[PDB]
RNA sequence: GGGUCACAACUCCCAUGUAGGCGGAGACUGCAACCCGAAGGUGUGACUUCAUGCCA
């Protein structure tokens, strides 16, 4: 589908007349392309409240006077009085009576038919939305079901309700058209390739601004500043910033220790100090060597002082964040990339000395960061060296930190499950073929490397999976990037296999790939097909079959298997024989193995834009980095997808550099230095009121115990880094997570399951082995299962689930999951606030352009959104009839003044502080409910944003396998009904009703419910 | 006090109030699928729909 200012092209007349409502007259002006756009743009006329005029849309009032709306309701009531129930009959009767009344009203008034056409279109849209006949979609089904009730039927026919609904619809369409006008002339002064490009650029800028706001909140956390504005140039705040941690009459050693300890969670300060100390020591022993340590020697006096280093690092950070906040939303630079280039041109890297030293120290640490990751996952305690050396050799390897992945590249997990299932199916069919024919076929190894072992524990398969994941991520994908023919070297074969089961589902996929086509185009069409399939499944409320995703998984699994055969064939037997040994685990880390990851980032001189953007990436935890990386991947694919006359090569290269830098920051962990044995002098306090008794009573684990990875430690470090512990100790105080029932259940070693096969289960490993054995026996024989084993399965399942929930509550995994969910609820509202800010900027620009505001210039508009508060600038700038004109676009008459303050509450991230979790006198609701309702009030200029508030909250909750229900109470307020947890359905078709297990425990659900309604609600 | 009734989106367009099409299109406007991915448990292979059978 392609449309332009002329027509539209690939019912038929709807395709042809689908063109843009706006056009450029080649002189900088935008003019309407039809009558409806001109009518929508001229509806808003500002009104003087002192003179007596109240509304800003007089034509809508006159049209609501002409359209009676009172005899229509009586006519419809009289018409449907002879229908009883049967909501479809009511729908046809209402539709017929409505079209009769509309044609009579059109015949009655011939003078004002022109605007009557658009009024009739709005009325017909209302009646089609609320009285549906067809029920193919789900929403139409529930509207028809709601048509059964007589009370809702009476409510839907009120004259005031219908008039207000038509007015709201028309005002919403007018506002959207003004915003579309204002989007142009801010980027332009062909539709398909330009509007999508503007959408992509705005998405990238908004994601960057969310990252900037997160780093601003982190900087305010560092400086311990109460309200105000840290990124300021006026005298008192600047003098406070320049004097921070100076002297001793104002600040104490505890202050500098707390500041440097907060800074250590994001920055490698201790390693930098040790590096400078060893660099100073080495200069006194060599008298003739041209080493690259001149830059490090200049800043030796700063980094040797804690106060000076902290103050200087905070100063350079504040300079970078302030320059980023000044730009990006500037009117000059179209792209964030050229904004970074202009910042790097303005501010030289000679000023940023501590920042560039931190960048260099982090760049020259990948060599041991990769070794730390390899040791951390599973690898050394299941392989007896001299094979990891054959894979991760210390000489130059084909391993890289980050590959510029192509769109819709599958993850390792889906590929692994698909290949493992295909291998199991092949094994079963070969065994069944050996039963029918007693001849041993010499073939049978065509899909190995996905074998499920037969040491055969669950940890051994974990280690094998992790090794294959490392090879897939750092070796196979750069090889595919350099030479894609590997994947193509399999594609035809997979299609043939599908045909071998026809005597199909890949018929749609058989037509796209002819002979030789760039896989990039293939994944773009498969992305389109997957998108339509998912959207249709979501719309029609049915679960369908995804053939394109399965095809992608199949071809990538075949390519991975053949690649592993080509390079690691001599070590297949040694890879498939893991063996647990703690001696190699205690070794391999005292040797400082320092493996040989490679990257394209320079080792002696950082680039200017990368150095400017480095603290922003350094101040994001784990998920905002992923969102920024996905936005950069989408931007790169979008730039590559456009045709000629583009000139976007340098932007593509810089975007790839940003992706690689983000991957480097993600890989190079900040070295949490927990040390000690259990506690230190930070988390201990931040974690007293979550342990039911004392931590010494839980000494069996939390220290030594299994002598393995201590997740509890990574969980507590990542929990304490996020800075939400003060909020959680104010809100979730009486919701202790360690408990004593869970520790008693974990210390239980005398399970009462009474296993049938001449033994008794005493450990969770034996229970997991019984689950695996019983599930394999069920998998081979689904239709024939003994009644004893079917209840034995549930008997071990419930005990294992109780044990796992006790472990998850004890290991602080539930609290960390709640923190991840809470930080996901935030930064969605920040995205909503960014959307509102951009929309209001473009709306005000469009209003000023078409002479709507009298004594207001474009300079004032840009100065509203340049510096200072946006809200205060709007209040001090627009007044009289202009403020009434601005307020005319928010329909919900229940609100009054003091609104738009939720923008300042969200953008400053007040919910990340203890003082923000307080409510006004009254309001009878919870903090989250209050924020939801104020967000609906703020976003009421756009209907889709107002519905997307609750929609996105429900989707975020459902991503964690948790439900949440809302009910609308009196006055239109939303309130939380319940939360609960969904259930995973175990063995199906087992001559039994099916075992049902909740996906989350009661402690997790109760804590999430306590967070959602803090005061009441 | 339907006055913010979301979940069950929103926008645009199909010739003469006629005429439909209660029909189409939309990374063009937002949620999604895909990835982040740790977290993780729900047997598989193969095809139709307003979620249940159909064959080894």
């Amino acid at each position: 589908f392609y449309r332009d200012e002329d027509s539209g092209r690939l019912v038929r007349y709807s395709i042809k007349n689908n063109k843009i409502p706006l056009r450029i007259q080649e002189d900088g002006g935008i003019t309407p392309n039809n009558d409806r756009a001109a009518w929508l743009l001229g509806l808003m006329k500002p009104a003087d409240p002192a003179k007596g005029i109240t509304d800003c849309y007089p034509l809508l009032g006159e049209l609501e006077e002409v359209f009676d709306f009172d005899k229509l309701s009586k006519t419809l009531h009289e018409k449907i009085s002879r229908c009883q129930g049967r909501p479809r009959s009511i729908a046809m009767a209402v539709d017929e009576a409505l079209k009769q009344y509309l044609r009579e009203l059109w015949e009655k008034s011939p003078s004002r038919q022109q605007d009557l056409k658009y009024y009739f279109q709005a009325v017909q849209e209302y009646f089609k939305d609320n009285f549906p006949i067809r029920t193919k979609r789900m929403g139409a089904r529930l509207r028809q079901e709601l048509l059964k009730d007589k009370t809702s039927l009476s409510r839907l026919l009120e004259p005031k309700h219908m008039a207000n609904a038509v007015r709201r619809r028309l005002i919403n369409q007018s506002t959207q058209m003004h915003i579309l006008y204002g989007k142009l002339y801010a980027y332009c002064c062909v539709n398909s390739e330009t509007l999508q490009r503007i959408q992509v650029h705005e998405a990238v800028k908004k994601q960057a601004m969310t990252a900037v706001l997160w780093s601003i909140s982190r900087l305010r956390y560092f400086y311990q500043f109460e309200d105000g504005d840290i990124l300021s140039n006026k005298n008192p705040i600047k003098d406070f910033r320049d004097k921070f941690l100076r002297d001793t009459n104002k600040y104490t050693h505890e202050d500098v220790e707390a500041c440097k300890e907060k800074l250590q969670d994001f920055f490698p300060l201790k390693e930098l100090q040790e590096k400078i100390k060893e660099d100073a020591k080495g200069l006194q022993e060599t008298d003739n060597k041209q080493a690259d340590t001149t830059d490090f020697k200049a800043i030796g006096h700063i980094v040797r002082d804690d106060r000076k280093l902290c103050n200087q690092l905070l100063a350079e950070c504040v300079s970078c964040i302030g320059e980023l906040r000044h730009h990006i939303f500037h009117y000059k630079n179209v792209t964030l990339i050229q904004a970074l280039k202009r910042i790097a041109d303005k501010v030289k890297p000679e000023d940023l000395s501590v920042l560039r030293a931190i960048y260099l120290l982090d760049r020259r640490n990948l060599k041991k960061a990769f070794a730390k990751r390899i040791s951390s996952m599973n690898l050394p305690l299941y392989y007896r060296e001299d094979l990891l050396s054959r894979i991760f050799k210390k000489e130059g390897t084909a391993f890289f930190l980050y590959s510029a992945k192509i769109q819709m590249t599958p993850s390792f997990q889906r590929v692994y499950e698909r290949g493992k299932n295909l291998r199991r199916e092949f094994e079963c069919e070969r065994m069944k073929a050996e039963a029918s024919n007693g001849q041993n076929g010499q073939d049978g190894d065509r899909l190995k490397w996905f074998r499920q072992l037969a040491d055969t524990d669950v940890d051994a398969q974990r280690a094998l999976r992790n090794l294959l994941l490392l090879i897939y991520r750092h070796h196979f994908l750069p090889e595919v990037q350099k030479d894609e023919t590997l994947v193509t070297g399999k594609i035809h074969k997979v299609l043939e296999r599908n045909r071998q089961l026809s005597e199909h589902g890949y018929s749609v996929i058989e037509e796209l790939y002819h002979e030789g086509m760039p896989l990039s185009d293939l994944m773009k069409q498969l992305q389109r097909r997957i998108s339509e399939t998912e959207r249709e499944s979501r719309e029609l409320a049915q679960e369908k079959t995804d053939y394109a995703q399965r095809f992608i998984l199949d071809i990538f699994a075949e390519a991975f298997n053949d690649f592993l055969e080509a390079h690691y064939g001599e070590e297949y037997l040694e890879i498939m024989s893991p063996r647990k040994d703690a001696e190699a685990a205690k070794k391999w880390v005292k040797e400082s193995k320092t493996v040989d990851l490679k990257t394209s980032i320079d080792e002696k001189e950082p680039e200017g834009h990368l150095l400017v953007l480095y603290p922003v990436l350094r101040l994001l935890d784990e998920r905002e980095l992923g969102e920024l990386q996905q936005q950069m991947i989408r931007y790169r694919t979008s730039l590559a997808s456009w045709q000629g006359e583009s000139n976007f090569s340098e932007e593509i290269r810089i975007a790839g550099q940003i992706e690689e830098l983000t991957e480097l920051v993600k890989l190079t962990e900040p070295e949490p230095q927990f040390a000690e044995e259990v506690w230190g002098k930070r988390a201990k306090e931040a974690f007293e009121d979550f342990i039911e008794g004392n931590m010494k009573n839980y000494e069996a684990f939390y220290l030594q115990s299994d002598n393995n990875t201590p997740v509890y430690r990574r969980n507590m470090s990542r929990l304490l880094r996020s800075g939400l512990m003060g909020v959680y100790q104010k809100v979730l105080a009486s919701h202790k997570q360690a408990l004593k029932r869970d520790y008693l259940l974990w210390s239980e070693k005398h399970w009462n399951v009474k296993d049938e096969n001449g033994a008794d289960i005493s450990s969770a490993e034996q229970a997991q082995c019984l689950l695996q054995r019983l599930h394999r026996k069920y998998a081979e024989s689904p239709s024939r299962f003994t009644e004893e084993d079917c209840k034995l399965y549930e008997k071990v399942l419930r005990r294992l689930e109780d044990y796992n929930q006790a472990v998850k509550n004890l290991s602080f995994s539930s609290l960390y999951e709640i923190c991840v969910l809470n930080l996901e609820i935030l930064s969605r509202w920040v995205g909503f606030v960014q959307d509102w800010e951009r929309d209001m900027y473009f709306l005000l620009l469009a209003w000023v352009r078409q002479g709507k505001l009298d004594g207001i210039k474009e300079e004032d508009v840009r100065d509203i959104f340049s510096e200072g508060n946006i809200i205060r600038n709007l209040v001090d700038t627009l007044k009289g009839e202009n403020m009434n004109a601005f307020e005319s676009v928010y329909f919900p008459e229940n609100k009054g003044s003091k609104y738009l303050g939720v923008r300042n509450d969200v953008a400053h991230l007040d919910l990340m502080r203890k003082n923000g979790w307080r409510l006004e006198a009254g309001k009878t609701c919870s903090v989250m409910e209050d924020y939801i309702n104020r967000l609906r009030f703020l976003l009421s200029y756009d209907q889709k944003r107002m519905n997307a508030v609750t929609k996105t909250l429900q989707q975020i909750f459902d991503r964690h396998k948790v439900k949440i229900r809302f009910t609308v109470e009196k006055g239109g307020m939303l309130k939380i009904e319940d939360v609960t947890a969904d259930k995973i359905v175990h063995l199906k078709g087992s001559r039994l009703s099916g075992i049902e297990i909740p996906s989350h425990g009661e402690r997790f659900i109760d804590t999430l419910k306590a967070l959602m309604v803090y005061p009441r609600g």
